[PDB]
């Protein structure tokens, strides 16, 4: 019983999480493993103002209201070659990764270790914070609130 969490570098708070490094979170788990980083699933402005910091990924993952891949330099197997931040419009499934934002992050950007995860409940799951960096946090909890992300 055991979940990674790889999470990355913060930009003015906004981060990416991905969940045993594959698509496979949906909208509700989105929400709650945002709220167990004491974050919450960024709006728009908040994932523009990420990129103008230097955010981007090569994932699609859920913000409040779309899923979205922010870009900075164009790559042809990354949004289609598209810069900005890039909105998924057509799609048959529902999972992704997510992102989140920490309003209390630094507000630029912040590559320092992710050694906590302060806002988990108690639980069987050993869930592991896992760094680009490879420094590792794992503790015993929860933070899925809904049975059918179980
Ligand atoms: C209100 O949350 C109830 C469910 N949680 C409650 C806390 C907890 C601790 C250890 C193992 C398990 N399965 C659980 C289940
Ligand atoms: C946005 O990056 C997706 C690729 N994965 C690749 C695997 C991995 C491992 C640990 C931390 C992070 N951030 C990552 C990122």
């Amino acid at each position: 019983n055991q979940i990674d969490l790889n999470v990355t570098c913060r930009y003015a708070g906004v981060f990416h999480v991905e969940k045993n490094g594959r698509y496979s979170i949906s909208r509700t788990e989105a929400a709650d493993l945002c709220q167990a980083f004491n974050s919450t699933l960024p709006t728009m402005d908040q994932m523009k103002l990420a990129l103008s910091k230097g955010f981007e990924t090569c994932r699609y993952g859920f913000i409040e209201g779309n899923v979205v891949i922010p870009r900075i330099h164009p790559n042809a197997i990354c949004a289609a070659n598209h810069t900005g931040v890039y909105i998924l419009v057509t799609s048959n499934t529902s999972h992704y990764d997510t992102y989140c934002f920490n309003a209390s992050a630094p507000p630029e950007e912040d590559c320092t270790s992710v050694t906590d995860l302060p806002n988990s409940f108690d639980g069987p799951v050993t869930i592991t914070i896992v760094n680009r960096d490879g420094t590792r946090y794992s503790k015993k909890g929860e933070y899925r609130t809904h049975q059918e992300d179980i």
